[PDB]
């Protein structure tokens, strides 16, 4: 029920464990399972929204909470020289998991093109 | 003054002009001058904000707001596949241009890792 129907329902509800390095009312962050870079976390709402383009007006302050989270986070993590945020939306933007997860990823230089 | 001292600055004051695909009182979306996909634009906020380890609590709800802004300029770009949203920061995020900017690339896979 809260938390949705996904793999990150179960980490919300605390049926599976993740590594968990920040939780708030709205929010949790953790570590991704299969890091992308020396630093890589999640930021995912406890609300379930499946993807971005599923969300609405009423949850713009949600979202961007997702991101001063990431940016607290990054911090209490050493990430001094910068970080990259990214949301992937459907099949084109490479989403696996439809709950909205935000990626930080630091610890490297971070390329370009971002995939 | 309004917009700040970057590139951007220059654009939001409408001094140079940019591909415009969105306006309200708070942002701009344009086209990327360096499109690293098929379609790949930019969500940028008119208050400056540097990056994003520089915006505040209170900017949550403007954060959020790029992120619905980019969804629905990406519906009237036709991105019915997905897409992907970036934001860089600093250094190793990528940051060249110090004004905060939402990326919004799709109209092709996009890989992974995101750099
Ligand atoms: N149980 C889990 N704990 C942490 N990250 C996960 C888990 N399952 C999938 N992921 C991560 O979720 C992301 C979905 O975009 C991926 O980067 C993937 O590695
Ligand atoms: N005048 C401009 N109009 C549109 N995009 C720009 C301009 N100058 C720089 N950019 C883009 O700004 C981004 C900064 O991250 C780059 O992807 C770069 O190509
Ligand atoms: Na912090
Ligand atoms: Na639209």
């Amino acid at each position: 029920r809260p938390g949705g129907d996904t793999i990150f329902g179960k980490i919300i509800r605390k049926e599976i464990p993740a590594k968990i390095i920040f939780e708030d009312d709205q929010c949790l962050a953790f570590h991704d399972i299969s890091p992308q870079a020396p630093t890589h976390f999640l930021v995912i709402p406890k609300k379930h929204i499946s993807q971005i383009s599923a969300a609405e007006d009423a949850d713009e302050s949600l979202l961007g909470h997702l991101m001063i989270v990431g940016k607290k986070a990054a911090a209490d993590l050493g990430l001094k020289k910068g970080y990259r945020m990214v949301v992937n939306e459907g099949s084109d933007g490479g989403q696996s998991v439809y709950h909205v997860h935000l990626h930080v990823l630091g610890g490297r230089q971070m390329n370009w093109p971002p995939g």
